[PDB]
């Protein structure tokens, strides 16, 4: 199963680790892509994943999106997780440099709940532009099933375990 993660708390681990290379060695049950409504997997996370699956993840995606529109800021839908888990949660965080609430990181985080185990990034994070120092006190304080989250920055693993409350 997971290895080399800190355990944070009762249901949180964390991993310095590449998202991608963690879901091709575990395949997990559920893999979390930080999406974006129009699912749209340029870059971040959601452009590691997508070029990880050789593009199938954005194909699928496209036809997802054709079908149904856009997901909500906060929302998710569950598709394919391609050669890198049996699905991949896509995770729609708020995303500050797009002048989106933060409030809704909660909410984003509680779609986390409808899996029993997952292998996640920090949602909100990275290019999303929210601190993730806060994303991961949202994460253990809204999230109770089992989150094994990889954070590919060392530097700032290293800044969320040493702040970790
Ligand atoms: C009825 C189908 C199209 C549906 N509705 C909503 C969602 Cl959120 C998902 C999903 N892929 O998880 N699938």
């Amino acid at each position: 199963s997971f290895s080399g993660y800190l355990k944070l708390t009762d249901n949180v681990y964390i991993k310095n680790a590449d998202i991608v290379e963690e879901a091709k060695k575990v395949k997990p049950t559920v893999v979390v892509n930080a999406a974006n409504v129009y699912l749209k997997h340029g870059g971040g996370v959601a452009g590691a994943l997508n070029k990880a699956t050789n593009n199938a993840m954005q194909v699928e995606s496209d036809d997802y999106i054709a079908t149904n529109g856009p997901l909500k800021v906060g929302g998710s839908c569950v598709l394919s997780g391609h050669n890198l888990a049996k699905h991949c949660l896509h995770v729609v965080g708020p995303n500050v440099n797009k002048g989106e609430d933060i409030q809704l990181l909660k909410s984003a985080y509680e779609n986390f709940n409808q899996h029993e185990v997952l292998l996640a990034p920090l949602l909100s994070a990275g290019i999303f532009g929210a601190d993730p120092i806060h994303s991961l006190r949202v994460c253990v304080d809204t999230v109770r099933t089992n989150v094994y989250l990889a954070v590919f920055d060392k530097n700032l693993y290293d800044k969320l375990v040493s702040s970790f409350l």
